[PDB]
């Protein structure tokens, strides 16, 4: 049952296919420092031959604080989409936050992200939808696997059957998520087999019962990647810094961005052999 | 504990008598509204609670594109006016998008934050700034120690009245619990706000591969029993006269002739512990 | 009709319809005179207040997270201060068994016994227990779903013991924590013939550090969490308390302090007294 | 170093660093024959396939839901059985202990005794096992978080068993349900001073109808969990199949079909060997 979709030239995801790298930085600060880590992500990329589809927000609409950051915003964010495709040649993916941002994004970005809290939101998926680009949809911490079909039926109901599943993790307790790894399988089946991708980084956030910004568990990162590379999925989403430390959101689960490499190659390694080995038919 | 004014003779606290958010889930039709309205505002008459009427005017987050969505704005704006006109009774609705804030707040008296949408700060703050009394929905996936970011947005805005409802917290795929240790935790984080429990939605469960809500209404008593007895500001409840007819939210729809009979429960339990005394226990 | 009740003594009946029975004492048997003191205050504020009472005490916590933890003075000494805390107050009492040949023993001196939480799935423990001729207090694993209760109903009825209850602890909520479904006391109930519930508001309130060696929990919250579970409409209340919760040798973090014992129950009387005369509503 | 390596048998040793040994087989022991002829199997592929190889059964299922489940042929039966396999094939066979006296007899027999998931607290238990003087695989609870390990291996260390391997099942995930949180298995090492971590697919799969009798599970996902489990680089992998899962007395809806023993081993190999020849990353 499998779909692939198609980003852009010599980029397609599909759960059979070799994965997607949709690999970049947590939030848009500035034009130079996002062309800068992007070149490194490009650079790494074009070295191991891994499909690359560079990622930032332009705003974080759902900071826990009034106070944290939440990036340069619309306007400059789209400007800064625009170098980094000019200059690269790298197809991006950024998330949405409401329906009237939906068509202007879509002039830029090659892939529209639904926010995991917003997946149910009924005239914010259809407006992405209606953008006209593939659509990655945040599997939301609240969300069981069989139930992302009902957001993919939105889309499919105006016309985009481009449509992507991203795993971020499963509220477990207070304050925590876990990865049911089985999920994978279940989101792929009862969609017709939309490419389904895997957020490591969020899926490694935690919090403290009074903080007032995420908590985070970077160092567990490989652990985590292996784990459902090894699944055999269309797609890791993944967020870097250079020293994650001084990040301005989702620091604590930022990769530091010189193991960009020593991670990818495992990536690639795992992917490559488990992308050659047969499915068995359990019954 | 900080007292939330509401309307003439309606003020919400946490140890004040309960106030009833009572009515039903969704706008259909004026007629249908007025009558139900009509109920509650009888029951709660005769027994002496006070009461805001509840209605959505748009289920935004529907599980499946082709589930009932309500009558929209513009006329349930309008259905609203006529409640109001009619009962001298306050309206609570949900607001879904931030430019909705200020027409809704020129006719409802309570605005809240859906659920799903608490930690998205230009609604909040849009809702905060429309200067009504603010029911924040705790998300399933927001632990009750959180709540004071999203009080903390509204406070920003210059809007200290915010009143908190607890809708269930994630248990496993598909199902709620309801953990009665988080009113305190709400409350004590929060600088005293209201608290108020949605014992309607807590009800909540689905099948892993159902296209609309499940729900446990049999149990409505059990939970909110439960609730009232803890010591809090408000109950929030939805009901229909019959709910496998209910076009959202059946499963867990208190049926309406049932109304007064667990009115009177939660009316003699809510009594009884509002005066009896906290335990500092140390 | 729809709900059983299990008489435990002269005077003490527990059952769903009926008003409440305390459970309550300490967590852990250390030594007869405390053992007589702590007992002796619950007596007198029951005494007081007209609530049916049952003495509870550990002679043993034979699952301690640390090898190096209080364990108790054990089942020889644990029964002779069960048997002085009967003969000076005429009260009955409930402990927990840990193995399958400490049922008979236990069950010539103590009037109620309890599966321990963990061990409840264990078939030889369970038939054991039952085979003893005591009501049995079931502690309801943090594992195990409310409406699954009824397999270990079954292992008691198998044997012949019909006089079974079911104490709610809590379910496991993440890692290192618990809540209250209090949706699960109708769901025991129900599914099993009527058989009591209890609630342990106590254990409930467990939690932990990740990294902790012994259990954490929050009994500044315990009114909160007991005023929630009195109100639904339930055959019992189990209650630890110590004089000083933090010098408690095991689960101190969740003890009532002793001297507040009279301020707790008469609020559990009072609401279950009104709950207990309001009907069911029947919604379909 | 930051990994300890359990001998087991010659030609057998589990490490987080090593290749993954599989401690493979059946729930339950039923009858000589069809032991020795499943394991046959198992000996079959993994000698083939080049994987170190511990046969696994139960000779009792001492915590069946139902008293009407069937339990297998007993202690005094099940240890012919396993000297049988050890005799026939030259395999070293694990199995599970219930209770403190079973510890000796079985460990005269056994090459690996392995403590229950909800025994697992049950310090006389442990210790009785511990003592035996074999290798230890603790069963991680449901109930239990992965930093909580640690005091089971001391109680183990305590009384001079050092050789302790520590084997995941799932964390409860609401009623009725597991998650296997893939985070855990690198805490279970960190924080025993590097035990091999084993990842039990089988008991993993489980989860259950809320009225059934008898457990349910997901044996058609046993691959990608088994495989994602693999990659993160793991001691063992702890697996149970049958010919025709359907008709297992316990466990067949979480069971590997036996004919795709082969299939199944040779990923995890393949997976294996890679992942062993990669390197951590010092990620701060
Ligand atoms: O940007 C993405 O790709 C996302 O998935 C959204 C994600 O970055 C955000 O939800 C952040 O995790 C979030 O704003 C951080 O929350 P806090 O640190 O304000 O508590
Ligand atoms: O109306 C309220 O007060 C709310 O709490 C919002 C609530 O009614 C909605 O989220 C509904 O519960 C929801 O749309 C039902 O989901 P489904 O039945 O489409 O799966
Ligand atoms: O005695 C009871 O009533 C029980 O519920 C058993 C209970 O007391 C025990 O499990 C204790 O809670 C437990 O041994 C203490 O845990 P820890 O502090 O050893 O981690
Ligand atoms: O034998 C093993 O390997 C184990 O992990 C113990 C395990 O087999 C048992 O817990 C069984 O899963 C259990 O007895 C079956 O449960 P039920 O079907 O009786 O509900």
């Amino acid at each position: 049952g499998s779909m692939n979709v198609a980003i852009s030239p010599g980029v397609t995801a599909g759960n059979s296919l070799p994965f997607v790298l949709f690999g970049g930085i947590n939030v848009l600060e500035s034009l130079d420092f996002t062309l800068d880590v992007c070149g490194e992500y490009v650079a790494v990329t074009r070295k191991l031959g891994i499909p690359f589809v560079f990622k930032a927000s332009f705003d974080k609409a759902n900071r826990s604080s009034i106070h944290s950051y939440r990036g340069v915003g619309l306007d400059e964010g789209l400007k800064i989409f625009a170098e980094v495709k000019a200059r690269f040649g790298v197809p991006v993916i950024t998330d949405v936050h409401e329906a009237e941002q939906a068509a202007p994004v879509a002039e830029i970005a090659d892939v529209l992200q639904v926010p995991a809290f917003l997946a149910r939101q009924t005239d914010l998926v259809v407006a992405i939808a209606k953008a006209g680009k593939p659509v990655n949809v945040k599997k939301p911490q609240f969300m069981s696997p069989t139930q992302l079909k009902h957001v993919v039926s939105k889309c499919g109901e105006v016309g985009n059957d481009r449509v992507m599943l991203c795993e971020r993790g499963s509220s477990f307790g207070y304050d925590n998520l876990v990865v049911d790894m089985l999920g994978f399988r279940q989101m792929a089946e009862t969609t017709g087999g939309c490419p389904v991708i895997f957020d490591v980084t969020h899926s490694l956030q935690c919090r403290d019962p009074l903080g007032d910004a995420s908590g985070g568990r970077r160092r567990q990162v490989l652990d985590l990647a292996r784990a459902g590379i090894a699944v055999g999925i269309a797609g890791l989403f993944l967020e870097a810094h250079p020293d994650p430390d001084r990040a301005r959101c989702d620091g604590p689960s930022a990769l530091p961005l010189h193991q960009l490499e020593g991670l990818l190659s495992q990536m690639k390694a795992i992917d490559d052999l488990v992308k050659r080995m047969p499915a068995l038919e359990i019954r």
